[PDB]
């Protein structure tokens, strides 16, 4: 029908993207959709560092390579993540005790990620899930191992690998003004690049519940007064897929400058983590959802 991203381009942002691998894109109707559609697409698993880095050293690209040939060959821009993130280590970097040995790691694991795509990756999330609910830092293996100072490390090193990508910061639960991590990002973020710190944007991991979409309105100004040249919205699926939340959280988007786009989890809803509660923009069928043509319409405006 009509493209979100071509829409969403118009109305002066940079893409709407979505989170696909390999698999996804010999499935189903997803590589059609995301060739007419989408402008921006990000490696569900395929750059995390249980599939990259699985013995010291020792690197696996195949998928990774796959998903960047693909964007290339579609015109599509591509995010990558997430360099430092505790979810999906392997149990080689998680058993490391001392702060030098885990600094050279972390380190090397950065830089041979974003030197073998250098200039083709437009963002990357350098650093994910670094806080806890409360706004404290979370106790990882990072923070435990090295200290507070991990996360300028990682920024100083991805700068130094690419100039060119924008370097981020992702979490989730940002999605409410009043929210205590919601303002915690905002402070230590402020601190960091008042230090010096590389950190070009804040991604918001956007999982929504049915009617939260109208406090993004709040939550998305109030991230963008940290000062990052850019923020954006990551992964984004709503339970229900109700088109006034889907709207919502579109227009926090269009209504903050250095708002730069917006990218789903995935295409289809049967593929979706929550698929019980049918939270993508499309359907089963591969047909777009009433929440896609509001988007639709909202863009046309």
């Amino acid at each position: 029908a009509q493209s979100v991203d071509q829409l969403i381009k118009a109305r002066g942002k940079v893409y709407f993207g979505v989170a696909t691998d390999q698999n996804r894109l010999t499935t189903g109707k997803n590589a059609a959709i995301i060739q007419a559609d989408f402008g921006m697409v990000w490696p569900e698993n395929s750059m995390q560092w249980d599939a990259t880095e699985p013995s010291q050293g020792n690197f696996n690209f195949a998928g990774a390579d796959y998903l960047v040939n693909w964007a290339q060959q579609n015109g599509k821009l591509i995010g990558g993540g997430c360099l430092v993130w505790h979810s999906q280590l392997p149990s080689w970097v998680s058993s490391i005790t001392d702060k030098n040995t885990l600094t050279n790691v972390m380190k090397n694991h950065i830089t041979t990620l974003m030197t073998r795509y250098k200039g083709k990756i437009r963002t990357w999330d350098v650093v994910g899930e670094a806080f806890n609910e409360d706004g404290s830092l979370r106790q990882t293996v990072f923070l435990n191992v090295i200290g507070e100072d991990y996360i300028p490390i990682a920024f100083q090193t991805a700068r130094a690998a690419d100039p060119n990508a924008k370097l981020y910061i992702m979490d989730y639960n940002l999605d409410s003004a009043s929210y205590p991590k919601t303002q915690a990002i905002v402070n230590r973020v402020k601190q960091w690049r008042a230090a010096g710190v590389p950190i070009d944007g804040i991604g918001s991991q956007t999982h929504l519940s049915a009617g939260q979409g109208a406090g993004v309105l709040q939550a998305l100004p109030l991230l963008a007064s940290a000062g990052t040249p850019e923020v954006s919205i990551l992964m984004l699926d709503v339970a229900g897929a109700s088109p006034t939340d889907y709207v919502n959280v579109v227009n926090a988007c269009l209504n903050v400058q250095s708002c730069v786009g917006i990218t789903v989890m995935g295409v289809a809803d049967p593929d979706s983590v929550r698929a019980s509660t049918t939270p993508l923009l499309f359907d089963g069928n591969f047909n777009p959802k009433p929440a896609y043509n509001a988007i639709v319409q909202d863009l046309q405006q």
